[PDB]
């Protein structure tokens, strides 16, 4: 399991914004990614604009303060630490990627769904249709859904 969030009201803060996208588009993509997980669990997420939140969302290139430097364009897209104090929960996105709302570049929403999975304590699935499969995919977002494996994985932690 890992430890899990021992409370069901979890705060997040967007630390900074990628210049690849409009700020409002970043806000929407992240809020909707959290919503994917709250739709199948009792978890509730709340965005805050001041102070430290449980989950800090950061855009950064190369070394960014946590022993896990990003690698430039391509390769690693993002990473997130599992539930825990401090850096635990935080989700970091590689600014050397080109973040988009569509099929071009790297889709922020889909990547955020995957990283938030890790922020909540999920590892990787072996189901190729699962969002927690370790390989990037792009699917039409308005028909994107969590796979059976994703749903029961997250419910095994937060049911
Ligand atoms: C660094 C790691 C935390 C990260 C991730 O899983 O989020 N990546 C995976 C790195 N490779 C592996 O962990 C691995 C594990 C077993 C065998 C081989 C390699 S990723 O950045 O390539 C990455 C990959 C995919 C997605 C993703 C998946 C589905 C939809 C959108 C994005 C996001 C980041
Ligand atoms: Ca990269
Ligand atoms: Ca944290
Ligand atoms: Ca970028
Ligand atoms: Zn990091
Ligand atoms: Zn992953």
């Amino acid at each position: 399991m890992g430890p899990v969030w021992r409370k069901h009201y979890i705060t997040y803060r967007i630390n900074n914004y990628t210049p690849d996208m409009n700020r409002e588009d970043v806000d929407y993509a992240i809020r909707k990614a959290f919503q994917v997980w709250s739709n199948v669990t009792p978890l509730k997420f709340s965005k805050i604009n001041t102070g430290m939140a449980d989950i800090l969302v950061v855009f950064a290139r190369g070394a960014h303060g946590d022993d896990h430097a990003f690698d430039g364009k391509g390769g690693i897209l993002a990473h997130a630490f599992g539930p825990g104090s401090g850096i635990g929960g935080d989700a970091h996105f590689d600014e050397d990627e080109f973040w988009t709302t569509h099929s071009g570049g790297t889709n922020l929403f889909l990547t955020a769904v995957h990283e938030i999975g890790h922020s909540l304590g999920l590892g990787h699935s072996s189901d190729p249709k699962a969002v927690m499969f370790p390989t990037y995919k792009y699917v039409d977002i308005n028909t994107f859904r969590l796979s059976a494996d994703d749903i029961r994985g997250i419910q095994s932690l937060y049911g």
